[PDB]
Formats: C-alpha cells, structure tokens, sequence
C-alpha cells in the first residue's frame, strides 16, 4: 500500500516528500530498453519485484532511438502496460523518454511533447506517475543552459497543462552527471528533480561531493539510473563502490532505480539467462548484480 500511504509526492526544500510532508525514499528497478527486453515488463514480474524484492518504484526505459519509439512507436503501449501495472500494484512508476545516442534532447523534442501530452492526459490524475523527460543528455555541445533547460521549458508546460504537480525528473549534462550546472541555474517548476546517474566501476568520491554541492543549492536529485558495472553497463561488478553509493544515497535520502531488469549477458543485468520473464526467480536465476540489488532493497 505504498501509493495509498504516501500518495501525492512533491518537492519541499529540495527533498522528495509524501502528501503529509514526510521524507520518502523510492528504491526500485529500471527495465532495459523496451524495444529489446520488453518481455520482463509485465504485471506478474512487477508484482514479484514488489513482493519479493520490496520495490516501491519501477522505471520504464523507453529508448527513443536505437530501434525505440521514433523507429517503432508501438513501444509506447508497453509503457502504458507498465504504468497500469504500477497503478494496480500501488507502486510508483517512472515514464522515461530514454534518449542516449540522440544525445541532445532537442533532436526529438516535437515527438517528446506529443508523447508527454498523451501520457499526462491519460495518467495525470494518478499519483503514481513520475515523468523523466530526457534520460541522458550527453556530448560537449549539449549544455544545461543552451540545450537542456530550454528543452525542459518546452516539455514541462505540456505536462503541466494536464498534470499540475506530479514529479518531473530532468536529465543533466554529461550523461546526467552535471548536476552542478543545473543546480546553479534551476528550473522554475517547484516539483522538478534533476537526474544524477552513476556506475560503480567509476571511482565516485568527487561525484558524491558534486551531488552534495547540488543538494546545497536546494536542488532535488533523483538517481534515476545507476549500475553496479562500469559505465558501458558491463566490464565486471563493483560491489564495494556500489555499497559506498548505497550508503551515500541513504544518508542524503536519495531515491533510485537500478539498471537493469534483463537477462542480457552484461554485468549490470540483474537476471541470468534462464530467468522467467514473469518473475519467481530463484537465487540461481539472479546475477551477481541482481542478488546485491535485491538485498539492498529488502534491507530497506
Ligand atoms: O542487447 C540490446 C542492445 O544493448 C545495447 O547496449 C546497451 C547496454 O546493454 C545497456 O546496459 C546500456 O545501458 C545504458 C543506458 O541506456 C544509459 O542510460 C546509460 O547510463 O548507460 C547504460 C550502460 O552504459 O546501453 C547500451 C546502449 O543502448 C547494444 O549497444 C546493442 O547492440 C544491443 O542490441
């Protein structure tokens, strides 16, 4: 009864809080690309994650390019399936417009506005929804002030016309790591959070200090994607550094979603090759990454 209990989320003094003003921390899983591993996103697998892992949020990663929504828009119905399952399971759900190779969010901004108009019209009167309008802006030519902020200032009004105050997570520069620039030039909407993403394969001490800098400017931060692997999503599992970041996020009350729920043979994948797409996984069906992430959420 997560959503019944916490209900309407909002941002108060840079912190995510529930409808009674208490701090709340979401912890859950992100799908991998819905165009590739959509079979793992369904009511049964999400219910298994809720009941066995303890998740209270699920992120639907709808890639825009790389065979995603722009090339085949049918994937938006898998996002609707995920949202409806989250509503039925009474957990939160992040609708992620998952830019990556299309590194500037302005590339498909017209399509983004139409997509977020549709999603906010359909689900804007449910408290479960969190909109993530640009996964990972990247590249030297994509900056907060020139590209990302103006993009957000076109897409947020579209959402706000249908849904006045559910949370909106906005990506930051350099694959959603540059929270320092966003925190010094914040958006006006009071229920916005800035995305911060990390990979445990990278030594993270300065990145933690940079998150703290942003928090000190009153910016709210959502760790909408992080992995136990290197920045490519593979290259080994780095659980010592992952635990440092888990503890950091608990101390700072940061919400998070781990990448990712798939059986792909890469270190960040949570499942092994024979895992059932509808849930019920044994210990042997969870990868080293999945076992750790499950433990962290169950401990919570
Ligand atoms: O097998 C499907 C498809 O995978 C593509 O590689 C993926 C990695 O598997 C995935 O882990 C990685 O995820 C990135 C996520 O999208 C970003 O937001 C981010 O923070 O980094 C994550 C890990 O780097 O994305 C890549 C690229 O989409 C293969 O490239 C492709 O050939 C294959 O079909």
């Amino acid at each position: 009864s997560v959503v019944e209990e916490h209900g309407q989320l909002s941002i108060s003094n840079g912190e995510l809080v529930n409808e009674r003003g208490e701090q709340v921390q979401l912890k859950g899983m992100s799908s991998h690309g819905l165009q590739w591993y959509g079979q793992f996103v369904n009511y049964e697998s999400m219910k298994w994650l809720r009941d066995d892992w303890g998740i209270n949020v699920f992120r639907a990663a709808m890639y825009t390019s790389s065979g995603g929504y722009i090339d085949d828009p049918s994937v938006k119905e898998k996002v609707k399936e995920a949202v409806e399952a989250a509503i039925d399971l009474d957990i939160y759900v992040i609708i992620d417009w998952h830019i990556l190779s299309d590194n500037d969010p302005n590339i498909y901004k017209e399509e983004a506005k139409d997509f977020f108009d549709e999603m906010s019209e359909l689900y804007g009167d449910y408290p479960n929804v969190i909109y993530e309008i640009a996964n990972e802006p990247n590249g030297s030519d994509v900056t907060w002030g020139n590209q990302i902020k103006p993009y957000a200032e076109e897409v947020i009004p579209i959402i706000r016309n249908n849904d006045p105050n559910n949370i909106i997570i906005v990506g930051t520069g350099t694959w959603s790591q540059d929270v320092h620039h966003a925190a010094d030039n914040q958006l006006a909407d009071p229920n916005v959070m800035y995305a911060f993403h990390f990979y445990a394969g990278t030594h993270g001490q300065n990145l933690r200090d940079q998150v703290d800098y942003a928090l000190d400017q009153g910016a709210a931060i959502f760790v909408s994607e992080w992995g136990t692997s290197a920045a490519t999503g593979d290259g080994g599992v780095f659980l010592d550094e992952a635990q440092v970041w888990i503890d950091f996020m608990d101390e700072r009350n940061l919400s998070w979603a781990n990448w990712s729920l798939t059986h792909k043979d890469e270190s960040s994948a949570a499942l092994m090759p024979g895992a059932n797409p509808t849930g019920g996984w044994t210990e042997a069906e969870l990868s080293p990454s999945g076992t750790f992430v499950r433990e962290k959420i169950r401990e919570s």
